[PDB]
């Protein structure tokens, strides 16, 4: 038996409300942050054109076992076209139920998914596609052949997910480090029972997902305030998932029945996303789900000004866990401060507040390491090092504001929380390597204040 969670909020914005996605997301946040996920139905005549040759789009499929609480890797040998994948997917579903595909009720697919993942005797395996856009398989939205007027109409829409990162209200917008995972949309080609395991987004970002066409995508979501409650339940039932991971390519995730979370007082919400609808996930909101049949979705991460303090909290949380970072949060803040004259004024005001916290934290850490006997110092342009050359030996954080080095261990660095973890030499042999003096930093913050105060 399966008891479906309550439905998540559904929004139907007018065209006036829809025109600015960031204003709309800010508006619905008091409701939707209490449920973790929400669904958005665009105005009826917002219909971006979907056109592709199913024989020229192709991709390498991933394969997936469907066992509850079994470890799966979040990021991982033949090849499908969009046509031959669809032929396999449709035959799979109609053979599984002995019915035509658009006659299998969504409630029955959901009930059967939770039965099959729970029984050991069933050995069902399925396949799917997942990758960023490429010449072999591009975005489902229009991008800059000669375009039709209809395609040109949607090139610069705020809800064209290619544009979402680069708009003037995103802060991930101007990370200069190429981070393919956080500005570039992912494309998901689904079949019946293919499933995304429970997760949150890197650096606790938002995400937004559009179903271009096909059968529905079923979601489960948990509000950000219950994240640690969910993690405690999973640690108790699946401890193998919580061992320390060697790389960011070795993150373990799993399938888990939402009734198990609800039994343990974790709030969970559900929805069926149909073609032409968006789903939005909020910072630190856990989510999972599965595809009802052959379909095609596109999704991207993004960060608003609301998110900025949560981003700083996330990197602190990563430090406690010795988890790798995708980018340096402080590097992003300082990059924006160096471009204060071109920032949105509301963005400038919010970045200024986070910068003030950063500067006071850095002042206190530098005083502590001076009292430990580190005397020598030198400026160091951390942004020029490859990421894997500026991680703290102990906690793996990506350094940018400062670090400690010692000529006895050439090339190694610790962050200023881990001065005692670098080597056995006494601290007077160490050097403080810093990006900025405090005297460089206060004028940078003042530029943001001037930009914000007009
Ligand atoms: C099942 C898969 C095709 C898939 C995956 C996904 C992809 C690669 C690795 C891990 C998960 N993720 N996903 C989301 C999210 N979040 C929304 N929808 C889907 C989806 O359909
Ligand atoms: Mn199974
Ligand atoms: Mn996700
Ligand atoms: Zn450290
Ligand atoms: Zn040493």
């Amino acid at each position: 038996m399966f008891l479906p969670p309550p439905e998540c909020p559904v929004f139907e914005p007018s065209w006036e409300e829809f025109a600015d996605p960031f204003a709309f997301i800010h508006k619905i946040r008091p409701i939707a942050e209490q449920t973790g996920i929400c669904k958005v139905r665009p105005p009826p005549d917002w219909q971006p054109p979907f056109a592709c040759d199913v024989d020229k789009l192709h991709f390498t499929p991933r394969i997936q076992r469907l066992n509850e609480l079994e470890a799966q890797t979040r990021v991982k040998a033949r090849d499908y076209t969009l046509r031959t994948f669809g032929e396999m997917a449709d035959a799979f579903k109609s053979d599984y139920f002995n019915m035509p595909v658009h006659m299998v009720p969504t409630e029955l697919v959901e009930k059967e998914f939770w039965r099959l993942v729970s029984t050991i005797e069933e050995d069902v395996t399925v396949e799917y596609g997942a990758d960023i856009a490429s010449k072999e398989f591009g975005s489902g939205f229009p991008v800059r052949i000669k375009l039709s007027p209809e395609e040109e109409e949607y090139l610069d829409s705020g809800w064209n997910l290619n544009n979402m990162p680069v708009m003037e209200q995103s802060v991930l917008a101007h990370i200069t480090a190429d981070i393919c995972g956080m500005k570039l949309p992912w494309l998901y080609v689904g079949m019946c029972f293919s499933s995304f395991c429970w997760h949150i987004e890197d650096h606790w970002s938002y995400s937004i997902n559009y179903l271009h066409w096909g059968e529905p995508k079923t979601w489960y979501g948990v509000p950000g305030y219950a994240a640690e409650q969910l993690e405690n339940v999973m640690k108790k039932l699946a401890p193998e998932l919580f061992v320390s991971q060697p790389d960011l390519l070795h993150q373990l995730v799993t399938i888990m029945n939402p009734n198990t979370l609800m039994t343990h007082e974790v709030p969970v919400y559900r929805t069926n996303q149909c073609a032409g609808e968006f789903v939005i996930t909020f910072p630190r909101a856990y989510h999972s789900g599965f595809n009802q049949g052959f379909n095609f979705a596109e999704a991207v991460n993004f960060c608003t000004v609301d998110w900025l303090p949560l981003g700083r909290q996330c990197v602190e949380h990563y430090r406690l866990l010795h988890r790798y970072c995708v980018f340096s949060h402080d590097e992003m803040i300082c990059k924006m401060a160096s471009k204060a004259d071109v920032l949105d004024v509301v963005v400038a005001s919010t970045v200024q507040k986070d910068m003030a916290i950063m500067i006071e934290d850095e002042k206190a850490l530098r005083e502590t390491v001076r009292k430990l006997g580190v005397i020598d110092s030198e400026r160091m342009d951390f942004e020029l090092l490859p990421d894997d050359e500026r991680q703290c030996v102990k906690c793996k954080t990506t350094c940018f504001m400062s670090a400690i080095s010692c000529s006895c261990k050439p090339g190694l660095l610790v962050c200023l929380h881990h001065v005692k973890e670098l080597c056995s030499c006494p601290p007077y042999k160490y050097k403080l390597r810093y990006r900025y003096t405090l005297d460089d930093l206060y004028p940078m913050m003042n530029a943001l204040k001037l930009r914000a105060e007009s």
